[PDB]
């Protein structure tokens, strides 16, 4: 149970040391947080390109080790776009979502791939 | 319901902001202008090759943001490549069916990939 | 003296059987085109856009066989630019150029990359 | 005299349609948030790899299409990784330049490469 | 039904106009011809290796563009590995395949791939 | 059944010629040497990822050139990945593995990659 | 003096091991080749093309380890280029050149590339 | 004065973070054991094919960031490939200098680059 970034933005907290990855991890942070200031159409794409795209090429990264834990993480990414593309408003889910999964779900990638 | 340039070739109403994107349609309209002034066999192989090529890549860059709406988006691709791989020599229905799809259903990925 | 198209179209009498290289040129057809529908920034934008790109792929292609025409044949796509660069809206002289030169200097290097 | 965002984090007016150059751009937004919440090395080599980076990146997007802005574009962003180089902490200089720089330095691309 | 070069060399007459493809080829009629000296081990993966090898990167090359006629070009590939991989010394039939699988199955990709 | 280098460590008589493979085999080497100096989760992550890794670019070898042997030499390395799922500190059965598959499996391709 | 090949025609007595480089040579093999059969400009152009870029692919495989001998192994090519651009149709100078340069210039960097 | 490896073997007090250039390294340790088990020429081809590769991808790693500390990295590089290429046998004098260069001039490059 991490803490939520005020203003929500990326921190050196988050680094997971593959340069690509928190470069990406940051448009995820933008994206919810221009959601967070308006929750329109254009906002919703940028953050959804974004996650798309991260989460592709992440899991091209697992997969170029073959990594043992790419199921259970692809399966979390997948819920995730899901919930994007019936997207509901809630702004805190994706906060909290994000946080989490980088400290929990990417952190343990960290040295295996 | 979009209006036919006259002569058939691509203009920059038909812009996406996406350049090879917009490079590659230049071509599927060249293809569609000449199969216009001669229904032979050179210009159906160079439509037919554009637009296969086009419409892979166009897929390619979908996929790499996991674009929501790709699987429609593929089979209006694939119809189109049938008609071609069963020409009929309805020249009408191909200038119609470019100028649709571009600014109804390629429109609708900009920002979003 | 080759004949000019009209409508200013790329055809297949202008093939290389280089498919990259043939895709590109029917793109420098079309951004004169549109200059000779309306000489404006957009139109020239695009064709500049598309003009500097070929050259410089094409100018690559020479490179990888270590074409021994590629000395003269980038003076030649410079001169071009220079003309792009210092627009006048001399749309006649742009017509003729690129025939000439696809027909006459891009000819020469088939077989030879 | 643009607008310095606040919380100092992209927003799609600084979009340029590059998808590539804006998910870079919003990593610079947020290299200088992190700077102005805490002026040490770590959140200045954050800034400055993605500095470096991303500037390289868009000097190469330029010359593929022979961009005729390069050589004035390019000397802008080493004057900026020099101030990088000789950081001094002024954070208000940094948020004033990307803002500017973006608007209208990187904006003078937009339909050219 | 195609003359039968002698010595066993690939000539002009084969040339499909893409490049990759004609110096490729030039690597089979190669393998056939060191097994025509000396029915051995390394002519054979030698021959095998090139064959792989450019069978793949041909059918690439058609699937790029979406080629109607790939299933049964790769349907035709597949026969002859298998010859390869049970290898009986028929050093003709392998002289004869080849000649026949260029002037009939590969140049009918010409101008659409 | 091959010698068991001491201190284990790549030496050229595993050289497969493929200058890559023979790059990645030092790291496999390296990765079982730290083991076998204390079994740990970070040794055991970094010979993990190495073997992971290594194992697909030499499957993606085999691949392009469709080698013969490929189905036979992937379920070996799915074996081996499988016991480095399950790692039970048997330093002495990886230590064996690596030597005989290396000069066995490995071996075998060459010439035909 | 190494034994000129007759027909003239790569074996394996060429093999460098670098995959690669021996399909490459086999072509500059089959280039001489064409020409002993009718010296003219298509075949020139052949064995033209397939050198420039064999010199150049290699060139860059030196280039890619730092290799030592770079240098002098470049002017070597740059002596042969120069011949094949005044072509005097001396096909005797060019097979000697062509076994030579592989048996004693190439054999040079196997193991050090 | 860092402790030297016996055996002359990477550990993990050498990462970098950078899994490509902790591959790398580990290819460099692997050169110097073998010159230390025998001095001679498939040894030292070895150490400086590996060395020369791995110079060049972190001179480029670096580029790609417009790292700082460049030239004199570079420098660094150059004058360790010139004691390889005037090799004297000094086996300590190679073993002190890589495991210096990796923990004083490699690792001010950590999150840089």
């Amino acid at each position: 149970g991490f803490p939520i970034p005020d203003p929500y933005c990326w921190d050196i907290s988050f680094r997971t040391f593959y340069t690509i990855i928190d470069d990406e991890h940051k448009t995820l942070f933008n994206g919810i947080l221009l959601l967070s200031q308006a929750d329109n159409a254009d906002h919703l794409n940028e953050l959804r390109r974004c996650t798309g795209k991260h989460f592709l090429n992440e899991q091209q990264l697992m997969q170029s080790s073959q990594y043992a834990g790419y199921a259970e993480h692809k399966k979390a990414h997948d819920d995730f776009i899901h919930k994007l593309d019936t997207w509901d408003g809630d702004v805190t889910y994706a906060k909290n979502w994000l946080v989490n999964h980088i400290k929990t779900i990417d952190f343990k990638y960290r040295g295996k791939i």
